[PDB]
């Protein structure tokens, strides 16, 4: 009815019925209960520590409980950090069997003598012992009885002894004949015998099955005893185990005047052997023997009060229900206590445990569980329960509680989040199975199991790609994630791995636990070695999580290298001018430069994606027209993308940086030069200066018929790549050059467009293939070779070293 039960659903494992604390969604705690109207109503509260009131399981009469149990948990300020509740509180039993005491007082003289009221004493004392038992509500679980002795001829008459029948120490009657009997002044002998043994027959009237506790209170010297006729030494002291009718009568001493020898020969010199045979006969039929000794003194010169101690001390059951009273007080108070240790005697938690294993989810935040008295009625620190940690298990022991009396344990656990398997926005228990055992031999009860929970977090994992201008990139690429767990170590089991898509702006997301085993903020790690769709050794990687924005972002920065051709003459080259030219690319094995391990040519027009390693670039072939310069450049991109220059295979350097600039080897007037390029210096761009080859002039001389320098002739030179240019002849022996230089491989062809006015038209077609080296040329007159110093068509070619010169005859119309 009121055991708890627990759902399990997708939501994870909680209470049916269930409770919030006030302001929190990551706990959840069982309602409390009693036997008739089930589960209570109450769905959420403050949950404090202090309230004894609320959520209690309540076992037996719902109104007023044997006990009632509570086990809940409250998320503290630390993220996954919890505290843990147990109240228990007890109760007196009800309906069961009652206890039978029976007051033994000594009412001698002798208890009448330090000055102090010992009469007053055990008056006050019996009087507040039966009201205390009234105001404990167990008036009628005790069952009160009184003998009081003296000698024969001073209480009872011929007796010696007074008594009260037993009855419930709650009765007003009861308590008058008690009070009653003791109110009279305290008179004659000792005859402790006879209390003992009265106190006894009283205890055993009954056949009840009652608990049967005597409880003798004397100064301690039996003076009146019965005559020993038999005798055992038991552990050294000598016990009458049979008496007579007859009784030795010292007086003021426990010395008998006459010693004698009993039916079992042992010689018996004062009271003691019938005292403590009486006490013996009565403890051996089952009666407990509780004595306080009232401010002992010796006995005359016969006794030390030590020795009398030792000899009270087998009156009792065992040595520590024998107590001493040094004062009046000290009499009420063994009183008091005794009263206190019947009402203990109802509770119905009585050396109480509670078993309380952690949960697979939960490990303890500390090993400290603490222990507080809580009820109306404090638990004084000697009967407070221990609580101890140890091996996965909160253990309490020894719980004692009666009527107002509650205990609180107070433990912390935390959730652990790290457990490969944990699931975020999802119930674990916070205990196995948790019991209390109220009494050695009963039935355990369950406490009802609290439930934590982390909530999940979105994490954002975001590709940065930093390519080249010309890099294509994948549509997808694979990422792992790992973590840092509390201990600051990478969690060697977790790993998430994502598909970040350009459609998605590379852009992915995963859910994970908001915090780790020490309620703080997980560290994330990412790494790609997806290649499938590009090669990555080209890229240096970065990372950085960014705990505002729940965002870990991977970097891919790519790094190059490209050059660009120039010429010291300030042209521009031509696409196929570009097409003679080669350039390779070399990369090396170590910072030697010595064995190429890879070569691959380039172009003015590539920008090729370089990994970190030691390269050269050396121009194989220049562009048609110009000198090759076979300088081989040395230049290292480092493993954290710095440029490095270290020489040229002539002359090898351990590599400075690359600062922006680094010039380089002179070419003519210029200096080739690495400049660092890119929005983040990701590209290294050598330029080349090339120097032109020699070039050739064409002059032209016109002439007469006649012999005589003729002007105003046009004639023009048609280059196989590049624009026509039209000269008119001068009338003059130096004559007149093409503007037009003919560069190395180059094919020209000049024929006279306009003949001078008066002279007919010439309209053949002169070709100058101008050599590689663009020192000499080959002439052709209408597809005819034409050597040096030879004419056709009117034409007739010199050659001065570096200027081709054109004779031209013309004729008369
Ligand atoms: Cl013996
Ligand atoms: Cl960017
Ligand atoms: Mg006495």
């Amino acid at each position: 009815n009121i055991r708890p039960t627990y759902q399990t659903d997708a939501n994870g494992t909680y209470p049916t019925n269930s409770w919030q604390v006030t302001g929190q969604q990551n706990v959840i705690n069982q309602r409390g209960g009693d036997q008739v109207s089930g589960w209570d109503n109450n769905t959420i509260w403050n949950g404090d520590a202090t309230d004894t009131t609320n959520s209690y399981l309540k076992f037996g009469d719902p109104n007023n409980p044997d006990y009632q149990i509570r086990k809940y948990a409250k998320e503290t300020n630390t993220p996954g950090l919890y505290d843990v509740y147990l109240n228990v509180k007890g109760n007196k039993q009800q309906n069961v069997k009652p206890v039978d005491i029976v007051l033994v007082v000594d009412m001698s003289g002798s208890m009448e003598s330090w000055g102090t009221n010992r009469a007053g004493a055990v008056r006050t004392g019996v009087k507040n012992f039966l009201t205390s038992i009234q105001n404990a509500g167990l008036g009628n679980y005790v069952n009160v009885g009184l003998i009081g002795f003296s000698s024969p001829g001073y209480i009872g008459g011929k007796s010696g002894y007074i008594s009260v029948k037993l009855g419930k120490a709650g009765n007003a009657s009861q308590q008058q004949a008690i009070n009653g009997a003791l109110s009279p002044r305290f008179q004659g002998g000792t005859y402790t015998q006879i209390g003992l043994r009265q106190g006894s027959a009283m205890l055993n009237a009954d056949t009840s099955g009652n608990k049967k506790m005597m409880i003798l209170l004397t100064d301690g010297v039996p003076t009146f005893s019965n005559e020993v006729i038999n005798s055992e030494w038991i552990n050294g002291t000598l016990y009458g185990t049979n008496f007579g009718s007859s009784r030795d009568e010292p007086g003021n001493t426990a010395r008998l005047r006459w010693p004698y020898t009993d039916s079992s020969g042992h010689y018996i010199y004062d009271t003691w052997p019938a005292t403590l045979g009486e006490a013996k006969i009565a403890k051996d039929s089952g009666n407990e023997v509780h004595a306080l000794g009232i401010q002992l003194a010796d006995d005359d010169h016969y006794m030390t009060k030590e020795k009398i101690r030792q000899n009270m001390q087998l009156i009792t059951n065992s040595p520590d229900l024998y107590e001493d009273a040094d004062s009046a007080d000290a009499v009420e108070a063994y009183l008091n206590n005794q009263a206190k240790d019947i009402i203990k005697n109802f509770n119905t938690v009585t050396d109480g445990t509670i078993t309380d294993p952690i949960g697979t989810q939960f490990q303890y935040a500390n090993n400290q569980a603490t222990v507080t008295s809580v009820g109306k009625q404090t638990v004084p620190a000697s009967e407070l329960p221990s609580a101890a940690i140890q091996d996965g298990q909160l253990t309490v022991n020894h719980m004692n509680l009666g009527q107002d009396q509650e205990v609180q344990i107070h433990y912390q656990v935390r959730i652990k989040t790290e457990d490969a398997g944990f699931k975020p926005d999802f119930w674990y228990q916070m205990n196995g199975e948790t019991l209390l055992t109220p009494k050695a031999g009963a039935a355990a009860v369950d406490f009802g199991i609290p439930s934590g929970r982390a909530p999940a977090t979105t994490v954002y994992v975001q590709k940065q790609w930093r390519q080249l201008s010309n890099q294509s990139l994948p549509d997808t690429l694979n990422v792992t994630v790992q973590r840092k767990v509390a201990d600051g170590s990478l969690d060697p089991n977790w790993q998430q791995t994502l598909v970040l898509k350009k459609a998605d702006n590379w852009k992915a997301s995963f859910t994970a636990p908001a915090y780790n085993n020490q309620g703080q903020s997980f560290s994330y790690v990412v790494k790609s070695e997806d290649a499938s769709g590009i090669d990555l050794s080209s890229f240096i990687s970065s990372q950085n999580m960014d705990q505002q924005t729940a965002t870990l972002t991977l970097t891919n920065q790519q790094y190059g290298f490209q050059f660009q051709k120039k010429t010291t003459d300030g042209t521009d080259l031509s696409a196929d001018q570009l097409k003679a030219m080669q350039f390779n690319l070399t990369q090396y094995s170590d910072n030697s430069f010595q064995q190429a391990s890879k070569t691959n040519a380039i172009t003015s027009t590539d920008l090729q994606a370089l990994a970190p390693g030691y390269y050269g670039i050396q121009e194989a072939a220049a562009p048609t027209g110009y000198q090759l310069d076979g300088t081989t450049y040395l230049f290292q991109l480092t493993s954290d993308g710095q440029w490095q220059y270290h020489g040229t295979k002539d002359n090898v350097t351990s590599g400075s940086v690359i600062n922006g600039q680094q010039t380089l080897n002179p070419v003519g007037d210029k200096s080739d030069d690495f400049t660092v390029t890119g929005d983040h210096q990701q590209i290294l761009t050598l330029t080349k200066y090339d120097e032109p080859k020699p070039s050739m002039t064409l002059r032209v001389i016109k002439q007469d018929n006649q012999s005589q320098y003729l002007a105003g002739a046009a004639f023009t030179l048609q280059p196989s790549a590049g624009e026509a240019e039209t000269i008119t002849s001068s009338a003059t022996s130096e004559g007149q050059a093409f503007a037009t230089k003919l560069v190395a491989d180059g094919t020209y062809t000049m024929s006279e467009t306009k003949a001078p006015d008066g002279y007919q038209s010439n309209p053949a077609k002169i070709a100058i293939q101008v050599a590689t080296t663009g020192k000499e040329a080959t002439v052709t007159i209408d597809g005819e070779a034409l050597k040096p110093g030879e004419s056709k068509n009117g034409y007739t070619l010199a050659i001065d070293g570096s200027t081709i010169t054109l004779q031209a005859i013309n004729q008369p119309l």
